[PDB]
């Protein structure tokens, strides 16, 4: 997260860290046994780490659970990043409490202007690389489809939305991928892509979760 702030230990209880010997992607806990992330985060040997703040020190409240199966959306396209969504089933159900809780799926899509909270352990620099120990947060509004498509001509599908600041300086970045975009207590987006990080006129692009509610529910029910 570039230009964000330190969230505060366990203040984003649904935030998950995907680990394979190091943090590589974020995710959101949607129930005691399922996590939603980005399809581009797919990898074998994924350990889901819940209740994390400092990802390098064991501070208490952490729950490490192996992924039993990762389900990449069947229509995911690695070049366009259309349908960039993946469901991860935990080997065992997480112990939900004050510091580890699930986030609700939306019943309707969010409109332009809606303020949302984006979080992650991704790169904190626009030019260069600097990964944080603790979780970073950023409040950003959903942009209009017009501005989104003007920024990324021919690359925005109906399953994507832009969020952020056109003036640059505040944005999600590499490492934040798969993480949550929560608006009014509902998970509306998943960190997907963008051109660089926190660049002028190049806001972040996110997977539009409201378009996948039926798919998520049907898939979870059959697995
Ligand atoms: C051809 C096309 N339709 N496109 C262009 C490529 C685009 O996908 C991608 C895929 C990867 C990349 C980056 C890596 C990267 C990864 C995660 C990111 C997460 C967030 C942000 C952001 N600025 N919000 C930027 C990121 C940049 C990189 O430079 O390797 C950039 C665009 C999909 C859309
Ligand atoms: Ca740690």
């Amino acid at each position: 997260i570039v230009g964000g702030y330190t969230c505060g230990a366990n203040t984003v209880p649904y935030q998950v860290s995907l680990n394979s010997g190091y943090h590589f992607c974020g995710g959101s806990l949607i129930n005691s046994q399922w996590v939603v992330s980005a399809a581009h985060c797919y990898k074998s040997g994924i350990q889901v780490r819940l209740g994390e703040d400092n990802i390098n020190v064991v501070e208490g409240n952490e729950q490490f659970i192996s992924a039993s199966k990762s389900i990449v959306h069947p229509s995911y396209n690695s070049n366009t990043l259309n349908n960039d969504i993946m469901l991860i089933k935990l080997k065992s159900a997480a112990s939900l409490n004050s510091r580890v809780a699930s986030i609700s799926l939306p019943t309707s899509c969010a409109s332009a202007g809606t303020q949302c909270l984006i979080s992650g352990w991704g790169n904190t620099k626009s030019s260069g690389t600097s990964y944080p120990d603790v979780l970073k947060c950023l409040k950003a509004p959903i942009l209009s489809d017009s501005s989104c498509k003007s920024a990324y001509p021919g690359q925005i599908t109906s399953n994507m939305f832009c969020a952020g600041y056109l003036e640059g300086g505040k944005d999600s970045c590499q490492g934040d991928s798969g993480g949550p975009v929560v608006c009014s207590g509902k998970l509306q987006g998943i960190v997907s892509w963008g051109s660089g990080c926190a660049q002028k006129n190049k806001p972040g692009v996110y997977t539009k979760v409201c378009n996948y509610v039926s798919w998520i529910k049907q898939t979870i029910a059959s697995n």
